[PDB]
Order: structure tokens, then sequence, then C-alpha cells
């Protein structure tokens, strides 16, 4: 064995409950947390009489749950804006800081956490969980042997018809700076890049719909229940178009509220000189889909995942992303999710808002 | 009316916890428990939720027990044929696990065994009590199929290798896959038939994919050490009956096929024919009967019953009851030794050649 | 310009006229035939159709192989006459191309093996169904090895109840045997091709008697009614097939069965490293064709698209590949001692109406 990992929390909600609690207890071999801070402290204790260990610190605002120097790393669930700040220099006044999904709503402030890191000493990750489901590394893994030959176009696939999040920080415009295209197309382009391996970029043109967000009859048919139509600070859909530097070029489909009819998301659609692929996952797939497309042998085939069944008596993402998060800072490696990476992918999205200038951005 | 049967368990592992103690707590008004497994706390968090029984870790103090009147052995096969029969046979009713033993004459020695004792006897093959094995066994019986002469038995897995116990280890199971799955198809074909008269059995065995490096990537049940598969992946037999009556059999762990079915039988009759389909590669149990209809070739399938708004439950029930009323169980123990005979010939094709009987 | 090769007919028959002449007007260029058939109206007929001007028509066929205009014979006839009109003559100056088994007896057919390499001439068996796309992208998919060995295979040949109730088929005298040597020649053909496997060390079969005599059996018959009291055949067998390298192969063979799936012209092979199948057969309106691998940990299936919009056969590609073998002087696919193997194995399975395996 090798002692433990000691782990500080900071915000308790959404995906602290969801995704971080769990996925830490099913790895407690490795870690137990005390932290359980938030601005909000009623939740904070009771996340800590949960998961908390033997008597453990409970405070109410961060500066001082990084004061405590038995925690070694620190979870940061925030909301967006507070992403850069409890993380960026603040979180590396001597730790090891796992930030969550979108690094950050601004360039700018991603910029200034990753040289916070870079001087850090330690380490270093996002929350795109979505790397490690069995599939996305299925195909990541094929890109990297090559099977698919050099990927010109790429799609980012990040729809729902109607599954506008009413139930949290989501609409908040001021909490987490913009709509759809940062809350689940910062998902898709994600694994597109990743497995493109391409991140160099060229040109950047996109397109911010508000439109079903103030409709009267838009809440109709959400599947969260209905949402104040006139109090929509945010988008409702946005599209976007990345060229890269090597002449790939990436199309983008994001949104929570939109008259299309299929709902895909955490997918991307790749194009190759010897093969293609695409991802399914969404509203509209119970299961999640994988695809290959090729000519083998003078005929063009499709291989996919087979249907897995039970036994007579006998027979996950999020924790696999914690637990190899974990073993990253215990024996001293790498992470999977690269800070530069996540950098790469908010700077687009970000490009493609500013793109709010009906302007190309060069990059 | 009848005061509920005493029952010791032997082996508190895998099949014992998902198979018996549910089936058990659901008979509860036939029965109570009074726990052994060599890895005694298996055996005391057994009994602390299905359970002031004795606890132990030797078999033998168990049989010393006197208030125990049922023996359930859920221990590997090698161990099937000791605990069983020289042993349990002392006044205590046994019901045995899936595979009777890896062994034709330990088998022989447990049936003799066993009609010594004048004690109760079965074998766990509740394959038999899926109401659509049921149905397949009863329209033969009343010879809805004709004279069978074409039987297969389907007990395939395209990589489903158990790996949280011995399975892979022929020193405590004797074999592999060819009796660990193969006997629940086997048991299935020859009981809807009921046919037993072996002439000659040909058979291969397949040492293929479990020492392979990338074997164990796609299993069901984890990776499994390469190094340490001591026994087949894959097997299958051709086995001939004095009545002209042909019966293929196909079983595995892991093999690169795409039908994952098992515990299935395939019957053609001279009147009808019928197949049952079952495993990985089937959401639901089916079962299809095929025949000419006013000569219009017609297929009669399970009709999908819904809401409004199992088999080892029924297996163990009729167990019980039989020792308790007196009457015979359903699986009977000849049927059972049937079949590993018929396996152990299979195997004896290490020898490239027909046995015979 | 290549001199059209000079083509001679024996046996005008079903399979003359449904592939042979139509593949030749397909491959008109390379070929023109100079018809023998002892019902002597459909020579003369066929002649009419698809001869070239003075043609020889006579109902002999050891008067055509006496004609020194032809060099290339096809013989069409039944499988009793497959081996004398092929062996001494025939391989007595002309290549010759003969139907699909080669003979029902193991002997017969070693022996026109023999007269065609004291021959010079080439040789090819009407296999045709080695030329479909599906087929070859499985046996080019194994000569690269991406299966790794093959070391059990199953070969199907199974009918419902689809009793060939025209033709030659149902006549034992003319044929030997009912569906094991009816279809399931083509299906252990494909079996042994893409394993590359011709090296037998065991045979056990079984044959059986029962829908072919009995009298409802012909009911719900795809081609309609057959007399079960002169039915001569049997209408089912199976049989287990070990190699020397340790493989197995199953086989499964009938016209009339009572199982759901009408699967013939089809196998299915498991390697150390992936699987294949095929699906051909009156349970299938398009072929199918799925290899089965794990890969990066997990299972998959890889099938054919589907094609479609038209725009804006293996008969005929068979006879080019075989023409031109012969102009080029080339070999062509279908190699005779392959053949032998097939014919030598499924006489092996009927030879259990001793009850004994037959060992190699
Ligand atoms: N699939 C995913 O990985 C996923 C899903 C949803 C959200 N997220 C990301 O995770 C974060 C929000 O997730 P959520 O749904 O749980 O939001 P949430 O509102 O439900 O949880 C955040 C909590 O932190 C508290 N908070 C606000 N400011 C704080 C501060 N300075 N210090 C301490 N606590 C503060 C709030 O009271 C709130 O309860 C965001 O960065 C969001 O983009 C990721
Ligand atoms: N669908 C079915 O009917 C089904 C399923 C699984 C297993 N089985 C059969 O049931 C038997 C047990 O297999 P399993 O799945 O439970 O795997 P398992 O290894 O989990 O069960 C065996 C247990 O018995 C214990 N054991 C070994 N030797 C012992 C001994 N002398 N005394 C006491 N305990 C001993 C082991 O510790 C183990 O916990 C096997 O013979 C197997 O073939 C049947
Ligand atoms: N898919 C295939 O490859 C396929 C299909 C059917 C038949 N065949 C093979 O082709 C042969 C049977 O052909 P068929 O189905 O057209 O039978 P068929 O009865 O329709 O035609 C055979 C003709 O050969 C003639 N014949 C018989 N003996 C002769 C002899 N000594 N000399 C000259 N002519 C003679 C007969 O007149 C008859 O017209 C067999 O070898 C059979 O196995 C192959």
């Amino acid at each position: 064995g090798m002692s433990k990992l000691k782990i500080g929390i900071i915000g308790c909600g959404g995906i602290a409950n969801q995704k971080h609690f769990p996925a830490l207890k099913n790895n407690a071999d490795l870690n137990e947390i005390v932290a359980f801070c938030d601005i909000q402290i009623d939740r904070a204790e009771k996340a800590a009489a949960e998961f908390g260990a033997e008597g453990a610190q409970v405070t109410a605002d961060y500066k001082e749950l990084l004061a405590n120097p038995e925690v070694e790393v620190v979870h940061v669930c925030t909301p967006n804006v507070s992403h850069s700040e409890i993380t960026i220099a603040a979180f590396e006044a001597g730790k090891h800081v796992y930030c969550e999904k979108p690094m950050s709503h601004s360039t700018e402030e991603a910029e200034k956490m990753v040289e916070a890191w870079k001087k850090s000493g330690k380490q270093f990750t996002i929350g795109y969980q979505n790397r490690f489901r069995e599939e996305v590394m299925n195909l990541k893994k094929s890109c990297d042997k090559g099977e698919l030959g050099e990927i010109y176009y790429g799609k980012a696939h990040a729809v729902r018809r109607r599954a506008v999040p009413t139930w949290g920080v989501f609409m908040d415009k001021e909490a987490q700076g913009g709509g759809p295209l940062i809350d689940i197309g910062t998902h898709a382009l994600d694994i597109t890049l990743w497995c493109m391996n391409n991140y160099d970029v060229d040109s950047v043109t996109g397109s911010v719909f508000y439109k079903l967000g103030q409709k009267e009859n838009g809440p109709e048919g959400n599947l969260f229940g209905p949402w104040d139509p006139k109090t929509f600070e945010v988008e409702d859909s946005a599209v976007g178009f990345v060229k890269m530097k090597n002449g790939a070029t990436i199309g983008l489909e994001a949104s929570w509220a939109i008259n299309m009819l299929d709902s895909r998301e955490a997918s991307t659609t790749l194009c190759g000189t010897e093969a293609g692929a695409e991802i399914h996952s969404g509203m509209s797939y119970p299961k999640n889909e994988l695809i290959y497309n090729r000519a083998r042998n003078n005929q063009l085939m499709e291989e996919t995942l087979s249907s897995v069944g039970s036994i007579a008596y006998f027979a996950e993402e999020g924790t696999v992303d914690n637990r190899q998060w974990l073993e990253a800072i215990q024996n001293g490696t790498e992470p999977l999710v690269k800070p530069e990476e996540a950098l790469a992918v908010t700077k687009i999205l970000d490009a493609i808002y500013k793109s709010a200038k009906t302007n190309t951005i060069k990059f």
C-alpha cells in the first residue's frame, strides 16, 4: 500500500454530487476527502458527512480550505467564472488541482491558470470524462495507429432537440459565461480534436442563434420542464466552422433547443484518407455507438459494436476518469486530459462566440 | 403441516450467493439454513444475511452437525465427489451443482454412494425449469415433433470466461467450458429427446485463445491471466445414438463466432422442428417451432408479454418438496451421469479416435 | 488479336442453358462453339441459338472429340459420365471444363486427374460460387492471415424444403446422391478453400432418409410436390471432418429438414485472431458477410453496407477467367486437386453406411 490521498473539494453541487463524490468513494483505497467547501456551507457539511473521513475540515469559503497544508489535491466544482478564481494561483499555493469541465469561459483566464499551473510544480487536469468511455478510447486508439489515415474532415456533434437544463447554474449568463456552446459543445469538440490530434488552429467562423430561447412556445416539449422565456440570457444553438493549418476542417453543431430530429452529443465524425468513423450518443441513442467504415477487399463495409448480453447469474467513465487522476499524482505521471488541450478547446469556442462580430477570426 | 428442512451449504462462493440463497429465501417457508467455505469470511458473511447457525471452514465438521438434514454442495468440480459421496451421503440429502463431477467414475461412485444412503439426490440443472424449455419438453413427450434424429446442443459464448474463481485450474475443475456450460445444453437436448443410448462419440478440444496474449480482450468478466489458463476455450462433439439419431455439440468460453447461444437446443423431427435461443446474444429466451401446415411453411414463437401497472426458485422449491413429501426430484442422477459420460468421451478424443459404447 | 478459342459442349442440358451458354455469349469475343447431346434435338436447338455457322451437331460425344476444330470442351452431362467423357477421351487433345462435382466416385475422380496430368492440357471444375464478391473478400482476408489460423469451420448447405423437382437431381443413377453432393459440394469447397486446408485425417457422417419417403414430406416444398414413393436419395446429412493440423469442420446439407434457417453455399470460420461467416440461401434475399473480432478491448462486427441507386454474374466471371487462363497460358482458379479433396470427403461421409469413422 501507500498512505492515501487527502482531497479537498470546493463547491458541492450538481456534478460534485452526481460525478465527483461517487467517483472518489469507489476508489476510496486511493482517496478520502475532508474538504467540503461551498459559499453555502449547508451543503459543504452534508457531503463531508457522507464522504468525509474521520474528522475533517469544513470551511465556508475556499481561501482557508487552501490554508490547511494537509489537504494535497483540490477538485474545483465551482461555477464557470469561479473556475479561474479558485484555481488560478489561489489553489496552486501548494496543490495539485482538478478543475471541472469548461476549463474557463474566458481564454485569458484559462491562459492565466495554465501559467499558474506551469509553476505549481504540481499537476492539473480538466473534467472531460467522456474521453474515458470505452468506445471513445477505441476510436482514439484507432487514430493513434493511423488506421483512419490522415483525418481531413471532422464533425463535433453536441445537439439537443429540447433538453434545456432548468435546474441550476447553466442559464445564469454571468455564472457560466455562455450557453450550450460552452456547456455541451465543449465535450464534442474535445474528442474531435483529441482523436484528430490536431490543435493548430488557423481560422474560425461561427453563428450564435437566439431564437427558441425567447419564444413563448419555446419551452413546449423541453425534457426538463418549462423555463421562463423572457429571461433567457444565453443562446439556444450555435454552429462552428474551424480550419486547421494542415488543411483539416471541423464543423460543430451545439444546442439545447433546435427543431432538428437527431439529438446527438459528446460525439464526433471523422473522415480520413484510409477509413472513417462516427460515434453516437445522446437523447436519441439509448446505447452509445461506434461505427467504422472502410472499403475492404473492394467492398464497402461497416464495423460496429456487437450487442453484449448477460448470463444466468452474472454480468463507469466518471470513475475511470477519477481513478486515473489519482494514480497520476500518486505514481507521478501525467493525467490523460492535458491542460493545453482544454485550452485549445476553450479558445475555439470563445472564437466561435467572438464571431459575434460577423467576421472570421484568424489565429 | 411439515416443518422446515434444515439446510447446510458447503461452498459460499459465486453460484451459492446468486442462485441458492435467493431461492432458499424465496422458499423460506420450506427451509432454513444451518454454512461452510474454506475462505471462512465468505461463510461468515453469508451466515449473517441468510442464516445461530454453524459457520465452519471444514466441510467434515458440518456433516457431523446432526441438525443438518439437507446439504447443498457449491464448491468446484473436483471437490464434488469427495464432499458428496462417502462423506455427505451420511444421512444427508444432497443437491450437487451443475457439473456432477469431472470424471465418469467419481460420478459412478457418487451414484452408488447415493443409492446406499437411501436418501435424495439431484443435480443443479435449473435451465430445465425455464418455461420455454418445459414447453419444448412437453411437446416431444407428446410426440408433436415426431422421431427426433438430428439435435444440436448450443453452449457457445463469444467472450465470457468466468474470472471470479478457479474455473481455469484443471486441478480443481478437471475441464474447461466443455463440462462447465456444455453440460447444460446436452442435458436439455438428451432430456427432450428422451434418448441416452450412445453408440459413438467424436470430439475436438481447442487450446487457442485462452493463452493468446490478445485473448482476454473483450471479455465480459474483465481480463484473465493468459499464463494460468490450464483448460480449453472451446470444444465441439459429434454423438451418434443406436437409433440413428445424431447430436452435434458446441461449447466455449472464448471463440470468434458471432452467435453467443448457450443453454439452448435445436431438434429436427420427422413431423416438426424446434429450437431454443438463450445466451448473451438474446435479451429474451426464445422458443420457435417450425413445420408445414396446410402446405405452407410456418413458425410458432412466444408472444411478447408486457405489463399493465426464476427457474432457480422453481428448481429449489420442487427439490425441497420432493424431500418433504417423499417424491422424485425432476433431475435424476442417472440423467446427469449419461451427460458427463458423453462429455468425458468428447474429451477422450485426445486419442484422435471415435470412442465407441 | 488472339484467335478465339473453339469450344465444344458435351451435354446441352439445364446447366448449359442457364450457366454455360449465356456466359459464353457474354464473353463472345473470346470463344465460339463448334454441340453434343444424346437427346439430339437439344444440341440441334442449342446450335441454332449459340452456334457459329456450320456447327457440329451429333449425339455421340466420341465424334465431337474427333473434331480437330475443337480445343476446349465443357462437360455438362450428369455425374455418372463426368469421368469417361472426360478421362481417356477429352484429355486426348482438348482442355476440359467439367461441371460441378468431379465425380460421385472417388477413384473415378483420382483417375481424371491422372488423365489430366498425362495430358499437358488445362482443367477446371464448375465451382463458380468462388467468384461471388463477398466469397473472395473472405478468401482474400484469410490469405492475408487476418483471421489467423482457422481451427474450426462449418459448411452450410441446408434447405428447409426445396427438393429440386425438375431435371436430374432426384435421379440417383445419374448423380449418386442427394443434397450432400448436390449443394454440400459448394459449401465444402468454399470452406476448405478459405482455410486453405486440404489435408484430411478423419471423416464421420450420418445420412438421413426421413422426410424423403414420408407421405407429407412434400408439403410446403418450394418447387412443388415430389412423389415420396420414388424418392431414391437422402434428404439430409451431417459430417464431422477432422484435419491433420488439428482443425475441425462440421457440415450440414439437406433438401428437406425441419430447421428454420435455409442457409446454403455459405461458410463459418473461427480463427485465432478473428472470425467470419457468409450468408446465402433461400432465407437470405441478399448475400451477407460478417467479420467478427475484438478491436481495442471491444467486440465488433464488420458487414457489407447497403449499395443502391443502381445506375444513372458469377457465372460469366468464372467463364472469362477460365478462357483467359488458356490463351495466356495461365492456371485457372479452381484447381483439380482441390475439387478432388471435396468429393473425397463427401464420399467419406456417405461411406458411413458402415457406421465407422473412415480415417485418412
Ligand atoms: N459533464 C460534466 O462534466 C459537467 C456537467 C455539469 C457542470 N459541469 C461544470 O462543473 C461546474 C458547475 O457544475 P454544477 O452543475 O454542479 O453547478 P452547481 O450550481 O449545481 O454547483 C456549484 C455550487 O458551488 C457554489 N458556489 C458558487 N460560487 C462558489 C464559490 N466562490 N466558492 C464555493 N462555492 C461556490 C454554489 O453554491 C453551487 O451550489 C461548472 O464549472 C460546470 O461548467 C460539468
Ligand atoms: N448457472 C449455474 O448453475 C452455475 C453457475 C456458476 C457456477 N456453477 C457451479 O457451481 C460450482 C461453484 O462455482 P462458482 O460459480 O460458485 O465459483 P466460486 O469459486 O465463487 O465458488 C466456490 C466457493 O467454494 C469454496 N471452496 C473451494 N473448495 C472448498 C472446500 N473444500 N470446502 C469449502 N469451500 C470450498 C471456494 O472458496 C469458493 O468460494 C461449480 O461446480 C460451478 O460449476 C453453476
Ligand atoms: N451450380 C452448378 O454448378 C450446377 C448446377 C446443376 C448441375 N450441375 C452439374 O452439372 C451436371 C448436370 O447438369 P444438369 O443439371 O444440366 O442435368 P440435365 O439433365 O439438365 O442435362 C444433362 C444433359 O447431358 C446429356 N447426357 C447425359 N449423358 C450423356 C452422354 N454420355 N453423352 C452426351 N450427353 C449426355 C443429356 O442429354 C442431358 O440433356 C452434373 O455434373 C451436375 O452435377 C452443376
